[PDB]
């Protein structure tokens, strides 16, 4: 079912951002991380959304492209206020 495979995602995704928090508790503390290690977690985060997506649209992959366009706006519109207000 859609919805079980919703909650595993959910639960899948909880964890994931722990792992992003301890990873930022490193940085704050001084301590240096490889970059193929946020790469990764990165990709392990995708991975999720992909699979959230393919339920949502039942598939359909303008459905699909679509609702990641859409999703994307907010944040880039964020860093463009941001580059322009320039500080």
């Amino acid at each position: 079912s859609a919805s079980k495979s919703i909650s595993d995602i959910s639960f899948e995704v909880d964890r994931l951002a722990g792992q992003v928090s301890a990873f930022e508790t490193v940085i704050n503390k001084g301590g240096k991380v490889e970059e193929k290690s946020l790469v990764n977690l990165i990709e392990m985060l995708m991975n999720q959304l992909l699979r959230l997506d393919a339920i949502i649209a039942d598939g359909d992959v303008k459905l699909m492209r679509k609702m990641q366009v859409q999703r994307v706006q907010k944040y880039v519109e964020a860093l463009d206020l941001l580059k322009v207000k320039n500080s």
